[PDB]
């Protein structure tokens, strides 16, 4: 299950950067193995710097389920969510987060050094008790290669 | 000019609570004394937990200026922005943030303890660069009074 949905997020990243919607980032929100939302970064398409893949997926899933909490759903991110996106995941009350690549893989291709303290447990004020799983092995390697692969295909933002 | 725009953000908070759009939070984005956006929390109206006042103001200002960065603009928040909102403020490259009430004022009336380390200067992985001003005197009094005046005028989220 984890491998399938992380793969779907990676494919969303590739698709979004291929059609010019935004950067190579994907996010899939799932409710008991039923995909509620499958989105990618829409910053360029929407002219919205908040339209990251995770925030877009949360918005879509919440309007689809007609409620502002997703306590029965889990989110799969192709890359480690940024501070804004992790805050949005916290506010969404999503019960589990699985992400593929570490943020350093995205920083390596010139992206801003923007890492969520609450995700890595390095904060004084912001804490998290959300279940967080960093993928390993297969899906992790594939997700880390995304930034070196999608790199001549978009301009940084 | 700070007091005027902070008071406008507080007025937005009151209006949003009256409308039932969301909670008592407002945000005003300006460009050299010209209001670019004036928003309040729209979580209940939009069925969107990311639709905080600050995120909504950022979206609307970026739509108005036809770009994803607001380096020439400043933001006034009625209350101390949450981690998600401070991350959005960082991504939007706003040059200055002026906030009225400390987050403890919102916590005292039933909101979650959800405080941004980067705003208070305790961040390790996330480090802010923008100028930050906490309101004093009459602006602080107004922004703090917002939560005492709106208690049980809205549904908590
Ligand atoms: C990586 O890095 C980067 C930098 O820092 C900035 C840019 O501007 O942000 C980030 N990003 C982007 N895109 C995205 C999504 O989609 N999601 C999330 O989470 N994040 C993100
Ligand atoms: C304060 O407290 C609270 C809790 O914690 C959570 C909820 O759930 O968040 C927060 N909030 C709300 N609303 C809002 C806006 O509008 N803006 C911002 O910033 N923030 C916010
Ligand atoms: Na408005
Ligand atoms: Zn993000
Ligand atoms: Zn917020």
């Amino acid at each position: 299950s984890d491998h399938k949905f992380l793969t779907q997020a990676v494919e969303e990243a590739y698709k979004g950067v291929d059609c010019g919607d935004g950067g190579p980032f994907g996010a899939v929100i799932v409710h008991n193995n039923e995909v509620v939302a499958s989105c990618h970064n829409m910053v360029l398409k929407y002219t919205d710097p908040t339209a990251h893949a995770e925030v877009t997926a949360i918005r879509e899933a919440c309007k689809k389920l007609n409620k502002i909490e997703l306590s029965e759903c889990e989110i799969y991110a192709s890359c480690e969510p940024c501070p804004m996106c992790f805050g949005a995941i916290h506010l969404s009350r999503l019960k589990r987060l699985v992400y593929g690549a570490k943020a350093e893989a995205a920083i390596a291709i010139g992206f801003d050094d923007f890492i969520a303290d609450a995700l890595r447990g390095t904060g004084v004020y912001q804490k998290s008790s959300l279940e967080i799983k960093k993928a390993d092995g297969n899906g992790a390697a594939i997700a880390e290669q995304v930034f070196q692969n999608t790199k001549e295909k978009f301009r940084l933002y």
